[PDB]
């Protein structure tokens, strides 16, 4: 039955299908081909529906999806937790988006999102993902990304629509070594903190950590904020005032003061860094 919907038929002129699985929370997708974990920049990992909608049964994955590239025409518009538990929605924002973009529209696999795809070009201000005080998110992308495919069409809106997108403004919040390569760095040296646990001073978990950021950022502290802000020891703490300073400054200071040495980048004294790996 899906193949009778107008939107999907527009699909599965491409050969952009993929199956995807549910590991833990996450989403994986699949070559429906041959099973193995599927690039979103490798056509030849993806397959056309038919190989999508065999491999599925072939390694039951939980479903569809389909590979957004910047050739295609298509927009995906993520909306995350804004369904009731009967599936009418419940954010003011969605209501309002839905308005104002009429065109396929989807539910989402765990029943409380919804999917938009649209034919239009997204502004070029806006950030991918925005989230709410609500718990929702609204989240854009017309290449690099793929969609879960459920089928389950939602207000009856079916067909996929040329609809302007600068609506978008609206909705989603505006935007204007490496810092990536230090936290793989850092996470392959055993040095990436865990989430803080029950009974855990998670102040004293900071300083630790705060301790190995002065050794690998070689006490940049602005890197080391930029850092320790994607780190599972982040808390709303890290930024209330105290004493003329936050708390994160005053203990990203103190463990510049206290490391001795630093990692030069271009000498790989990795064997210089003074702390023990973080115990598994
Ligand atoms: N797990 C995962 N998802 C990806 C990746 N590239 C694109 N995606 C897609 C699959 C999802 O449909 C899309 C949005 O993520 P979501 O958390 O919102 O899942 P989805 O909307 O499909 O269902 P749900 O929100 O839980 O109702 O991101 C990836 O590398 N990993
Ligand atoms: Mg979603
Ligand atoms: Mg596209």
């Amino acid at each position: 039955m899906i193949m009778e919907i107008p939107a999907i038929k527009a699909l599965s002129r491409y050969a952009q299908w993929v199956i995807w699985k549910k590991e833990r929370d996450t989403k994986i997708p699949y070559n429906p081909n041959n099973g193995k974990k599927a690039s979103s920049t490798d056509p030849l990992a993806w397959g056309d529906i038919d190989e999508a909608q065999a491999g599925l049964v072939r390694y039951g994955a939980n479903g569809l999806g389909f590979v957004l590239t910047k050739s295609d025409p298509f927009v995906f518009i993520d909306l995350d937790h804004v369904l009731d538990e009967n599936k009418r929605v419940k954010c003011e924002w969605a209501r309002q988006l839905l308005k104002e973009i009429k065109s396929y529209t989807e539910i989402s696999p765990s029943g409380d999102g919804l999917h938009v795809v649209v034919s239009g070009k997204l502004p070029d201000y806006i950030k991918h993902k925005t989230k709410f005080d609500d718990g929702s998110a609204l989240e854009v992308y017309e290449s690099g990304r793929y969609m879960t495919i459920t089928g389950e069409v939602f207000d009856g809106r079916d067909d996929i629509k040329e609809l302007d997108l600068s609506i978008l403004g609206e909705f989603a919040e505006h935007k204007i070594l490496d810092d990536e390569a230090i936290i793989d760095l850092m996470k392959r040296k055993g040095q990436w903190p865990d989430a803080p646990k029950d009974g855990d001073d998670w102040s004293s978990l900071d300083m630790s950590f705060a301790n190995r950021l002065a050794f690998w950022c070689g006490k940049d502290i602005e890197r080391m904020d930029r850092i320790f802000r994607q780190s599972p020891l982040m808390r709303q703490k890290w930024d209330r005032p105290t004493a003329g300073s936050t708390y994160g400054r005053i203990t990203l200071k103190k463990a510049c003061d206290f490391v001795d040495s630093v990692y030069d980048p271009a000498l790989r004294n990795e064997s210089d860094c003074p702390f023990e790996p973080y115990n598994e």
